[PDB]
C-alpha cells in the first residue's frame, strides 16, 4: 500500500540541465495518486528545484527532494538536516585531499584561468583546473582542450593512486569539472533515510544505470526495484504499465 517511485532528474525526468514538460509534470502529479514521489539529482537544490517548477515548487510538486546523492535532503516540504563531509572525512583527509589538489593545479598550464578551482558542497568537492567561474564560451573552450589533452582524466588518475584505500571516489561530469566525494555517497545515499519511511517498494528510475552510470548503484541496490529508461516519454509510458494498466 506504501510505495514510492524515485526518479533521476536528468534524461530520466527532464532533458539534461534544462525544464520538464509539462506533459511530464502532469503525469508525475495523476501518479501522486497512487504511490508518493521523488527525486534524486547530483546537482545542488537551487538547479533542480529551477528544472522542476519556479521557485520552490519543486518541494511541492514532490514528496522527496534529494540534492547532492541525497546528502541535503528535503522531505514533505522540510529541509532535513546534512551530514557534512568534513564531519564524515575527518579534517585531516580532506586538507590532505585539497591540497594535494591546489599542488597539481599550480603546475597545470591552461589557455585561460579563472576562479573557484575548489568548490566546497555539502557531500563533495567540486574540482575545476579552469577555475567553476568561466563563462560558456570558456567552458567550451576547455571543454575541446581536455578531450584532446584528457585534463581531467590525468588528474583524476593521480588522485585515485594517492589515495587509494583511503574511501575517495571520483567522477568526471561535464565539461570543466569532476567531483570527488566519500565511497557511498553517490545516489545510493538517499535509501539509509528512506529505510526508516516504511516503503513495501522503491521503484528506482534512471537513464544511467549501466556499469559506470550515476544511477548504477541506487538502479543494483537490493532496496529498490530497479527501471532502466531512455527517455522522459520512456519513464512516463513505463509507469502507466505499472501503476495504470
Ligand atoms: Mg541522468
Ligand atoms: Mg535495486
Amino acid at each position: 500500500e506504501r510505495v514510492l517511485c524515485l526518479f533521476d532528474v536528468d534524461g530520466t525526468l527532464t532533458p539534461a540541465r534544462q525544464k520538464i514538460d509539462p506533459e511530464v509534470a502532469a503525469f508525475l502529479q495523476k501518479l501522486r495518486s497512487r504511490v508518493q514521489i521523488g527525486v534524486v539529482g547530483g546537482s545542488d537544490y537551487c538547479k533542480i528545484a529551477e528544472q522542476l517548477g519556479d521557485g520552490d515548487e519543486v518541494i511541492e510538486k514532490f514528496d522527496y527532494v534529494f540534492a547532492e546523492n541525497g546528502t541535503v535532503q528535503y522531505k514533505h516540504g522540510r529541509l532535513l538536516s546534512k551530514q557534512t563531509i568534513q564531519n564524515h572525512l575527518g579534517e585531516e583527509l580532506l586538507q590532505d585531499l585539497i591540497n594535494f589538489c591546489l599542488s597539481y593545479m599550480a603546475l597545470l598550464r591552461l589557455p585561460k584561468k579563472r576562479g573557484t578551482f575548489i568548490e566546497f558542497r555539502n557531500g563533495m568537492l567540486n574540482i575545476s583546473p579552469i577555475g567553476r567561474s568561466c563563462t560558456l564560451e570558456e567552458r567550451i573552450e576547455f571543454s575541446e582542450l581536455d578531450k584532446k589533452e584528457k585534463i581531467r582524466e590525468k588528474f583524476v588518475e593521480a588522485l585515485k593512486t594517492e589515495f587509494a584505500g583511503k574511501g575517495l571516489t571520483f567522477s568526471i561530469g561535464g565539461m570543466i569539472s569532476f567531483d570527488v566525494f566519500p565511497e557511498g555517497w553517490d545516489k545510493r545515499y538517499c535509501l539509509d533515510s528512506l529505510d526508516q519511511d516504511s516503503f513495501d517498494t522503491i521503484h528506482f528510475f534512471g537513464n544511467e544505470t549501466s556499469p559506470g552510470g550515476n544511477d548504477f548503484e541506487i538502479f543494483a541496490d537490493p532496496r529498490t526495484v530497479g527501471h532502466s529508461v531512455v527517455s522522459p516519454q520512456d519513464t512516463v509510458q513505463r509507469c502507466r504499465e505499472i501503476f495504470f494498466p
